[PDB]
This record gives C-alpha cells, structure tokens and sequence, in this order.
RNA sequence: AUUCCGGUUGAUCCUGCCGGAGGCCACUGCUAUGGGGGUCCGACUAAGCCAUGCGAGUCAAGGGGGCGUCCCUUCUGGGACGCC
C-alpha cells in the first residue's frame, strides 16, 4: 500500500487553503467521487494526492506532446516548451493538462500539476452488437468530441478488440481505463494539442447522454470506480 | 485495427494536395536446403511467319479377292485361321 502511505504522507504534511482542501483535512469528504458533481473548485493537487494517490505512478503519467514555441524581439528568438500531458488511475479517472516553461522540466512539472487540477470523471461499459456483455471494458454507448478543427466519435467495441485510434487516444483511454474502441475522426489529427482535448471531451460527454434505469443494467454501466 | 504520421510560418490554427505505412498482379537486381497440394507458365507487343515429328480412326460376325500354314479328296475341288 505504498500509495496509500504516499496518501497519509500527503495529508498529515500538508495546510489547506481552500474549503475543498479543508473538507478533505478535517475528512468531511473521504471518496474521490464526493468532489464531483457539486460544483466545487479544484486549486489544490493534495487533493487530488489524497483522494487519489496512484495518479503519481510513473506508469500513471503519460507525456503526451512536447512543443518548442518561439517569440521574436529585438534581441532575438525567445524559446519556450508547451507540454500537454495526461495522468489520471486507470479506472474510471483520467486528466488532461497543458504546461508552459522556460526548461522541458519546468514544463512537464506544470503541465502534471494542470492535469492533476484538471481531473474528470467518465463512465465505461458495453454498447456494442457483436459483445453484449455487461463489463466496463469501453464506452457504454456511441460519444462525439470536438476542439479546434478536430472531431471524434468513440463507439463501442468488442472485448479483446484493441483500441482503434490513434497514439494519443491510445494513451488516454487506456489512462482512463478503456480497453476496447472505435474510433471515427474529421479534421486535422496531427494537431496533437486538439486530437487530445476532442478525445477528452468525448470522453467528458459521456456524462451529458440521458439513461433509463434499465440501460445501466442492460450495458453494465460503472461511474468511476468499478 | 472502423488508426495515422512528415511537409507552407520567426512561432500558431485551418483548407488543400504530395509523400510515408498495408494487400494483390506483371517485369526485374542479389541469393537459394528440401518435401507435398493446385484450376500456374508466348494473354499484354505480332489473330505475325513456320523446317521437322505427331495430334481420327475403327469394323474380317456386310462383300469379293491376294499371300501363308494345315486337313485332305487326290489333275478336278472342298473346309478351315493368320496377314494384306
Ligand atoms: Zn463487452
């Protein structure tokens, strides 16, 4: 239980500064799904350290782009890093964040902490016709995303059926725990940045699609944790 | 695998085409130890031209003959099975 000793470690050294950070030190929140749906802000990555300790495993942080951007002045080219990367425990959470530096380090250290801050909460599942079982091994139902110029529909795929998209959707549905998925995009995919906010607004959108109490049996629907 | 990646800028986002990455067929460089199965091998240009050999024969139980052998009456002439 190495990150849960990470996690204790997290709560004992450290002082709130938000109401969020103090419900979770004074333990009025104790899940990680107690900080959704209600509104709060999240300014706090202890938060995130305490509720969900695995989001700091090596394997659980993904460096998705690295960009050398240059702004010219009269002395010269002045060179910063945009780093857009992903973390997130692969079951049910995942989180996308985007860090500038001066230094590739710098950068990376940023662009985890803003993944970190922004952390969501998906829903998985079985939707398609040739599977009709009832785990959370992809996305319950067809989920359409967009930024920037770049489109992308997920659909449902057969167990054991890998992931049909590209490297990023890769990367980040498999930090989400998704395992099997089609894949359908329009626009411009090398743009990293967008093809990476469009799969994590499908997978976002998710949430946004009306159910029946019966669909959630029907496809083995599972909201975060499984 | 219902997928992407490189390229227009000092840097960014688009449209747009070009190129990478897969499968099949025809020629082709280098190289080569075997065995099975199949509906593969002068179709692409010339349905252009050909030496040579072969690629449609069979029937003697439809008919008259010729040669051979045998059995002979025994100059006569008769009967056969072989080949043409
Ligand atoms: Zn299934």
């Amino acid at each position: 239980q190495e990150w849960k000793e990470y996690a204790k470690r997290v709560l004992d050294e450290w002082e709130p500064k938000t109401k969020l950070g103090m419900m979770v030190k004074e333990g009025q929140i104790t899940d990680i799904h107690e900080i959704f749906r209600r509104g709060y802000q999240i300014k706090e990555p202890e938060i995130i350290d305490v509720l969900l300790p695995e989001v700091n495993a090596r394997e659980n942080q993904e460096v998705l782009d690295i960009a050398l951007t240059v702004r010219m002045t009269d002395s010269g080219r002045r060179v910063r890093f945009r780093v857009l990367a992903a973390v997130g425990n692969r079951d049910g959470y995942v989180g996308l964040g985007i860090g500038h530096g001066k230094e590739v380090g710098i950068a990376i250290r940023k662009a985890i902490n803003y993944a970190k801050l922004n952390i969501i909460e998906i829903k998985r599942g079985c939707g398609s016709w040739e599977c009709r079982c009832r785990r959370p091994h992809s996305v319950p139902f067809a989920v359409e995303g967009k930024e920037g110029s770049v489109r992308v529909r997920l659909i449902p795929g057969p167990r054991g059926l890998g992931l049909v998209i590209g490297d990023v959707g890769k990367k980040i549905l498999r930090l989400a725990g998704v395992q099997d998925v089609w894949s359908q995009t329009f626009g411009e995919t090398r743009t990293t940045v967008n093809f990476a906010k469009a799969v994590f607004n499908a997978l976002y959108n998710t949430n946004r699609v009306a159910i029946s109490p019966e669909m959630i049996e029907r496809y083995g629907i599972v909201v975060g944790r499984a």
